[PDB]
Parts: structure tokens; C-alpha cells; sequence
């Protein structure tokens, strides 16, 4: 797979590690729709809204099976460390005008 899970459950935004690559989720959008990190960095997206957000990769592009991720309510977050590098396009599973792209190098 070209992508570990930290953790299988949203979390805390006061959680989210030292070093974190954020991404934040506001106003129905992902405010860093193009984001550019290296191999082995873990990048983290948090909701900062009421309305509920999810990260969602078809089948294909992380890995074998669509990854899916868990609705985050406000101020949760969940985080992907990427381990190969490639352009992985994502959106939100109940929102899918809202589209992003994580360019690992
Ligand atoms: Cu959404």
C-alpha cells in the first residue's frame, strides 16, 4: 500500500503530532487543495466545521482497495504517512464537489 494509518479513529485536533502536515477542512472546502510533501511524511487534515468531512481515495490509487476514511466531526482530525511517491487524488465521500491532491516527492 502507499499509505500507513496511524489511527483507524478520528481523533482530537489537540492531538495532532508536533511535526504535522495540516490540512485544513473549512467553509466546504480543503483549504490546501494541492498539497506537496516528501515520502514518509504523515500528513493530517482537520475539520474545522460542524458539518462532517472525510477523506475518500478510489480503488487504484493508495493501494489495492478504496481508502475510505472515517467522518471527522469538528475539530477531530485523522492523519496518512506516505510511503511512495505519485500524485493521489482524494475527495469527500458525502461531498464529492470537494476534491484534493496530495504530489508526494
Ligand atoms: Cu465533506
Amino acid at each position: 500500500d502507499k499509505a500507513t494509518i496511524p489511527s483507524e479513529s478520528p481523533f482530537a485536533a489537540a492531538e495532532v503530532a508536533d511535526g504535522a502536515i495540516v490540512v485544513d477542512i473549512a467553509k466546504m472546502k480543503y483549504e490546501t487543495p494541492e498539497l506537496h510533501v516528501k515520502v514518509g511524511d504523515t500528513v493530517t487534515w482537520i475539520n474545522r466545521e460542524a458539518m462532517p468531512h472525510n477523506v475518500h481515495f478510489v480503488a487504484g490509487v493508495l493501494g489495492e482497495a478504496a481508502l475510505k476514511g472515517p467522518m471527522m466531526k469538528k475539530e477531530q482530525a485523522y492523519s496518512l504517512t506516505f510511503t511512495e511517491a505519485g500524485t493521489y487524488d482524494y475527495h469527500c465521500t458525502p461531498h464529492p464537489f470537494m476534491r484534493g491532491k496530495v504530489v508526494v516527492e
